[PDB]
């Protein structure tokens, strides 16, 4: 008992040595602070993340269904990583992006680098290049399915190459990031292998149930797992709304988790925070919040601080 904490302390410090700091890791164990991080949009799954947002200077792959949210959680990632004054580029194979959507989430759309590439290769080679110049904070690239390698776009027997693409691209392309402390998020769709061993987080979303206003729909309850994770213990999960035409609700989340850090009471429907009342039901709580940033973000303050906070 006494020997084995020695031992495995020892074992547990030679892998952290031979291989990366988070091999390995207990599930209950602390989060490594890192000094700056991207915030998702989402106080819950920046909890999740364990490190209160997204790292840098990793590979990041955000999946799941056509209508996940996948996207926006992307997109916020995006908006941080600008609004902390930082430059961000989008590679795009799908030809889906809705930037007045992305603007009202807050990606300033006019500074936003755009590629549309020919092939797959291209796709990667442009990312490469510009994260090598070392400008960028973040690189998005939409999507895994839509990298079709150069051969098979020419027709010209070797079929299965687009992972071969892939791994040859990411060894590459990992160092490059490390260097730059760039983040590149890959959006996977499911209807490769290679992606899944050189991620930092790979983040699992999902369209849970959709929210109501009477009769008309305003939105969707999403929900994400962070099924891989070498930055804090991983499988950890976050729910959060995504509301049409504005995107993830900041003060939706701040509200389920102030609640559940019980920084926020409940009197029946009304949600009281440090004797103020918020209001009735979530929505007026929500609401109540949009309109008082200075609270929202006392609430915001308050919550990273009773845990690992990044300030």
């Amino acid at each position: 008992t006494p020997d084995r904490e020695k031992a495995l302390e020892l074992a547990v410090a030679q892998i952290e040595k031979s291989y990366g700091k988070g091999s390995v890791m207990r599930l209950g164990d602390e989060a490594r602070q890192p000094i700056s991080v991207i915030p998702t949009g989402s106080i819950a799954l920046d909890v999740a993340l364990g490190i209160g947002g997204l790292p840098r200077g990793r590979v990041i792959e955000i999946y799941g269904p056509e209508s996940s949210g996948k996207t926006t959680v992307a997109l916020h990632a995006v908006a941080n990583a600008q609004a902390a004054g930082g430059v961000a580029a989008f590679i795009d194979a799908e030809h889906a992006l809705d930037p007045d959507y992305a603007k009202k989430l807050g990606v300033d759309t006019d500074s936003l680098l755009v590629s549309q590439p020919d092939t797959g290769e291209q796709a990667l080679e442009i990312a490469d290049m510009l994260i090598r110049s070392g400008a960028l904070d973040i690189v998005v690239i939409d999507s895994v399915a839509a990298l079709v390698p150069r051969a098979e776009l020419e027709g010209e027997s070797h079929v299965g190459l687009q992972a071969r693409l892939m791994s040859q691209a990411l060894r590459k392309m990992t160092g490059a990031l490390n260097n730059s402390g760039t983040t590149a998020i890959f959006i996977n769709q499911l209807r490769g292998k290679a992606l899944k061993f050189y991620a930092s987080v790979r983040m699992d979303v999902r369209r849970v149930e959709t929210l109501k206003d009477g009769t008309n729909a305003v939105g969707n309850r999403t929900r994400v797992k962070v099924v891989k994770n070498k930055c804090s213990p991983p499988f950890k999960q976050a729910e959060f709304d995504i509301l049409y035409g504005k995107g993830i609700s900041r003060e939706g989340s701040l509200i389920d988790m102030g609640v559940d850090q019980g920084l926020i009471r409940k009197s029946g429907a009304w949600f009281t925070y440090e004797g103020e009342q918020l209001g009735q039901g979530k929505e007026n709580a929500r609401n109540f919040l949009v309109e008082n940033a200075d609270v929202a973000d006392e609430i915001e303050k308050k919550i990273k601080e009773k845990l690992g906070i990044g300030a």
